[PDB]
DNA sequence: TTTT
DNA sequence: TTTT
DNA sequence: TTTT
């Protein structure tokens, strides 16, 4: 989509959160390609994810078949306040809501209509979109029509929780001032090498 | 093969017993495989097991051309009693014999002449083919042309074990009861839930 | 490369040395790719792997344009007195230096950079290749033009230390005695075994 | 962002 | 079912 | 040998 992996270059963004916020590997694995990003000036690049990708359109008429609700896409929203920050809401519902959408395996599908809630990682994606947008709630929508029509489609609403948020930006605040750091000592070494 | 794969959905079949088996996570994983056969009404779907399928014809003929054994492919067998359970065995041989044949990697192929015997999963996959087939034993043949002649050809025979099979049955019966009831247990939550 | 493979086939070499070495799993893997390739008489066949390839000649230039040496490509160059083994260096440098490339993930080429250090296993591999070859030093290149241009480039020598290469020997040796002994084992197995 |  |  |  081209113009649009420009606004995510060196960005944290709310798919990442949880890898930004977890006691662990996927934290500076996640630096290191911001860090590459940033230097490099691009990004690097499976059946299932070719699947959420296709089914998502297909998920998003769905909802509105189900809530009637105004659903308008929209691109990256930076955060308001913090600098290299924003999300990717999958939509705009109403005036003060969103939507999140997971077109997933099956069985994983299965295993959120089994519990009801999504695993905490959307959690930490959801509310950050929130942070960004400065929405009120996020309709956590799975799909997968390869089942029966009555387990087709979930939905449920996560409510904005500005304690979350709290910690979310102290955590995208530490974390960013880390990478532009360490972005800064290395190109100080290389040109004092000069 | 497309008929067959028909013959196949939702059932647990003999190549399969190890998972079921297990003191584990491919235990469940698989449940979680079937429940979404028997609900989805398909399946999902490497270069060594693109081999060990090309040369299986390749060992069927050495296997006879070593012990002149009369030898008929058959499909799935579903077991006499237990349902939604069969096997494919590799050959009917004789009037009570059964063929299993690998083709693997070459190192494994090694490894089996190195010992003499079959890994445990195989023995579990021979057991239920006997189980299915009332047969007596089976043949187990491992097959790898890229080495010396006198290396290429491995056989060992395999026989009935009544106690084995009890178990089996025992395991893959439990297995198959949690397996329905799962399905059910979300059918009804999910047909309420209109 | 064709010619090359031949002059590989079922030896231990340079850049695999750190799996001989190390104390585990990779040994005898690497101990049964061997086993294999002196037996059937052939070997076995990524992204980041395709670019390292393309991208050598692009560091082998830059390393000249920095230093002005005179660097000669060679093939494999066959342990002076132990069988079976060998080497294949990026390059000869001058009358007693060598080259060693990499072009690496920019992420690791920069923690290259960060640590001034190459990591144990080319320490091992660049050893080797003093050793097979007779060379006093190698120096090591890490390449990447992803990057800006102070951070393209990184080189460090690294000195021939004969302490390192006397345990290496012994353990090559080892190792290839095994690997012949199970060789020679196999065979006699499956010979009596007519 | 896309799925685990 | 196909190989680990 | 090519990268982790
Ligand atoms: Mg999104
Ligand atoms: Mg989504
Ligand atoms: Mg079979
Ligand atoms: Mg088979
Ligand atoms: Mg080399
Ligand atoms: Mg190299």
């Amino acid at each position: 989509t081209e113009e649009w992996f420009a606004a995510r270059l060196g960005k944290v963004t709310a798919s990442r959160v949880a890898d930004v916020m977890t006691k662990a590997a996927s934290r500076q694995n996640y630096m290191a390609e911001l860090i590459c990003q940033r230097l490099t000036g691009t990004q690097e690049i499976n059946a299932a994810m070719q699947r959420g990708t296709e089914l998502e359109p297909h998920a998003r008429a769905r909802y509105i078949i189900e809530t009637g609700e105004i659903v308008t896409e929209v691109g990256l929203i930076d955060h308001p306040t913090i600098a290299g920050f924003g999300a990717s809401p999958d939509g705009l519902v109403g005036d003060t809501g969103l939507i999140e959408i997971k077109c997933p395996n099956t069985w994983t599908h299965i295993e959120t209509i089994k519990t009801g809630k999504p695993k905490p990682e959307y959690i930490k994606q959801m509310q950050t979109q929130m942070a960004c947008t400065g929405r009120q709630w996020c309709d956590f929508v799975s799909y997968d029509d390869r089942l029966p029509d009555d387990m087709q489609y979930f939905c449920t609403r996560i409510e904005r929780d500005d304690a979350l948020i709290a910690e979310i930006e102290t955590e995208v605040s530490a974390f960013l001032a880390e990478l532009e750091a360490e972005i800064e000592y290395l190109k100080r070494k290389a040109a004092k090498l000069a």
